[PDB]
């Protein structure tokens, strides 16, 4: 189909032909929902669109929620401690501040080696077994650990965190009380143990900027909110990355052959991955006045998807070959990571990741296999990411 | 409709014939949705029937779930943590043991007063306007503060615990991220508190016990999981009591005439009230092995509701007068709070609470009227519970 519809697990195969027609028909695209036409929204599929209005927070509010259900935030709970993502400025501003003392080179840098050493574990166990399922092998313990030390966890923690984890990310996806639960729980007692004990992560940074001081459980409780912000948004992302740029180099020998022959080129083969991959195929915003795009006028009160997968693949952007992978095309403002206020956090963190599991791929696995057809796609309309990747070696 | 169908807010109102017409013609019931045959079940309609296989735990377990969805435990996320009404002997057996310390006369006596207050000044406060909304006004809050005594949550944090608790009892109806993390979060703080300053509450029985105690995370998870448990369980019920006898009251003057003039006749009035709302009209559970009651066999492995709603209303245990308000029948064998080993352990409270307003009701607002037909019924298909129940007093 060209026909614009949310995905599905059945429909994250090849979207792309979708958002192509998108893009070159009607780029600001009117949604009416046959079942229920006062659901209406609408669609950015261009790159120029997109960038400007995920930069104009103003026009296009996050405080509604991020999708295109109207009822979102009451039919999960959120209204009353509105996670950061789902917070416009100035309300976003403290706390990002306050948070972002938690992610700088050094958080990065002091957990690659824990990151280098379990990739290589995994992929030696998968080559001495000719292959396995690198996405439960892999491509999703390896994310959670990394969320698990920028929340401060300690080491010992990180399977009964893992564990948490996985509930809430297929919860979120598209059911995990136990688990949400048993999470907020226990980071209440980490939050208290880091009034005394404060260690470099973001945690022990907004606790020792007093977030959660003297009674004010309004802090505390929003402390317990950024620890479900980073479990559902460091994650299924991650995994989607990594399982996502697995057939892309798979069907490009010529591709690999330029990292094999110059891995110093990995960097920018990241981004390139990054741009083609765009877990986060889109989310939404609600529009604060009536704002003209082109020849269509979208009203104030509806929401908009902004699809950065279909921006990131923009011909006018990047070229006609915007649909090919090419490691040695330093793209240039992609979106995978959105653009303005709410700029994803653990950017350099996903890079890092993808970074040291491209750079022991091709060290360790060098001769791989993907089955394309063989992938199992998670389900959920926001994010692109498998559930398997059936992997062979030699 | 006399034909079986799970309970909607819009069916709430009359389910009574569709009851009589299962009991008469189909005790045994085997119900196969159209839609998805796979998830056939039985119900059970009859008072004998339903009274045996609630106190045969072993034939008929909680430990699936006790809804008709076999997909249940995951939907909600319940496998790890199971809370108590899902968990059969012997692991349901000490929790149960130990918790029951914060259900002894004491709790309800201690309680009992600051209940009276309470619905006083709400019916003071309804009586000056000539009426109003005794759902919002009375029949909701008043239990949420009697859940928190029994708690041990401070009176001071009553007003914040009640916030938690309807966002939570609403999910739970049919979606409360920040209540449920919240509460999670709070009984956290409180459990620690209470292994120094322990009262005579459930939770600080279960921490005086060692529930939790030395690292032992799981006993700790066990305590926020009956958290859980008892703000499901002691909030939507009450309300059902309260807000579905004010219909049957107000159209039986001579009951009511009855009890004011003998209103040492309310506690068996209670009986009668709690017979007929039923508030709890039916829950699930799953055969073990394969059952045969009178004629049909129920094969193991499958759901079996038990329609506590309508073997409270059996002509063969309570007459042909089954249907109607009887204030001097006292009922025996009621099956409102089920029968055996979950036998409800907020009966007592449950009691209290209806005696207590039944009695200020009378005394203070005699002259009352009800609009069955302007009645608002909560969905969900287990408990029948107002919403609202326009009320007028002259
Ligand atoms: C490839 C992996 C990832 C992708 C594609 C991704 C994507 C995004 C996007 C698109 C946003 C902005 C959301 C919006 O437009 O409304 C965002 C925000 C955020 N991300 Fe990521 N993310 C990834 C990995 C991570 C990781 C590993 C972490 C944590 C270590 C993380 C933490 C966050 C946080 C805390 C925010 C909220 C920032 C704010 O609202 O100010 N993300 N992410
Ligand atoms: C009219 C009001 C109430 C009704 C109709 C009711 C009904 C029930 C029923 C039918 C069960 C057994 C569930 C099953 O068959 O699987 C139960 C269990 C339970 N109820 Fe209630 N309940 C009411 C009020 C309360 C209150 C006020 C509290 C707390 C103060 C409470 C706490 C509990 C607990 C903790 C259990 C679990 C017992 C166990 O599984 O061993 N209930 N209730």
């Amino acid at each position: 189909s060209h026909e614009f519809q949310l995905a599905t697990a059945e429909t994250w195969p090849n979207p792309w032909p979708m958002y192509r027609a998108l893009r070159d028909h009607d780029p600001v695209h009117h949604v009416v929902p046959p079942q229920r036409p006062e659901y209406d929204y609408y669609v950015l599929s261009r790159h120029a669109d997109v960038w400007s209005a995920a930069r104009d927070h103003q026009t296009f509010s996050s405080a509604q929620g991020l999708t295109v259900n109207y009822g979102e935030l009451e039919m999960i709970g959120l209204h009353d401690t509105p996670p950061m993502v789902m917070q416009d400025p100035p309300v976003h501003t403290e706390f990002r501040k306050l948070v972002s003392r938690g992610f700088t080179p050094r958080q990065v840098e002091t957990v690659e080696p824990t990151v280098r050493k379990f990739v290589v574990e995994r992929l030696e166990k998968l080559r001495a077994n000719g292959g396995g399922d690198i996405v439960t092998e892999l491509f999703k313990p390896l994310p959670s650990m990394v969320v698990a030390h920028y929340l401060g966890v300690p080491e010992e923690d990180w399977t009964q965190f893992d564990g948490w984890t996985q509930a809430i990310v297929a919860a979120n996806a598209v059911g995990a009380l136990d688990a949400v639960g048993s999470m907020m729980a226990y980071f209440t007692g980490l939050i208290e143990r880091r009034r005394t004990e404060p260690a470099d992560d973001a945690i022990s940074h907004l606790v020792a900027a007093g977030v959660g001081a003297d009674g004010d459980t309004a802090g505390t409780l929003s402390i317990l909110a950024f620890t479900f912000t980073m479990v559902t948004g460091g994650n299924d992302t991650v995994t989607g990355m990594l399982g996502g740029s697995m057939p892309l180099l798979h069907r490009r020998p010529d591709q690999r052959r330029l990292l094999l022959d110059d891995p110093e080129g990995i960097p920018d083969a990241v981004e390139e991955l990054l741009r083609l991959t765009s877990p986060v195929q889109g989310l939404a915003r609600t529009t604060t006045r009536d704002v003209t795009i082109g020849d269509t006028t979208i009203p104030a009160g509806r929401r908009v998807l902004l699809l950065y997968g279909s921006a990131n693949r923009d011909e006018r952007q990047y070229g006609p070959d915007a649909a090919e992978l090419d490691v040695t095309r330093c793209p240039r403002n992609i979106l995978t990571f959105s653009h303005g206020a709410h700029h994803c956090l653990g950017a350099a963190a996903a890079r890092m990741q993808c970074r040291v599991a491209l750079t022991e791929l091709l060290a360790r696995c060098p001769d791989f296999e993907v089955a394309e057809s063989r992938i199992v796609w998670s389900g959920g309309s926001y994010v692109r990411r498998p559930l398997s990747v059936p992997f062979r070696v030699t």
